[PDB]
């Protein structure tokens, strides 16, 4: 269950270059930089990420696919996407 409190489930990852560097040997089409931004990091096997705060998982990406705009449409309680892009931008993508 991903995570709703405000405590992030691996802070060892919270910062944007502690994620990005997961990146390093990316070999998907994905932006990593939108990736790590959206708060994910690559767990090294196949095209799966993680977010570090509330700690979902997402894989099987498509090419056009906008990381922020998947954490919200998959995981919305969570907190780190709550403080980055407000209360609003989460409501739109589920009621559109
Ligand atoms: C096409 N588009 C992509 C765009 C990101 C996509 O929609 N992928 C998801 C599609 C699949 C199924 C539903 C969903 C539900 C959320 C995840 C789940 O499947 N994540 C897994 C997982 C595995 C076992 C138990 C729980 C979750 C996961 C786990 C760790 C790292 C990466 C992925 N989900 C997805 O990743
Ligand atoms: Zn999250």
């Amino acid at each position: 269950f991903p995570n709703s409190t405000n405590l992030p489930r691996n802070p060892s990852m919270a910062d944007y270059e502690a994620r990005i560097f997961t990146f390093g040997t990316w070999i998907y089409s994905v932006n990593k930089e939108q990736l790590a931004r959206a708060g994910f990091y690559a767990l090294g096997e196949g095209d799966k990420v993680k977010c570090f705060h509330c700690g979902g998982g997402l894989t099987d990406w498509k090419p056009s696919e906008d990381p922020w705009e998947q954490h919200a449409k998959w995981y919305p309680g969570c907190k780190y996407l709550l403080e980055q892009k407000g209360q609003e931008y989460i409501n739109n993508i589920h009621l559109t």
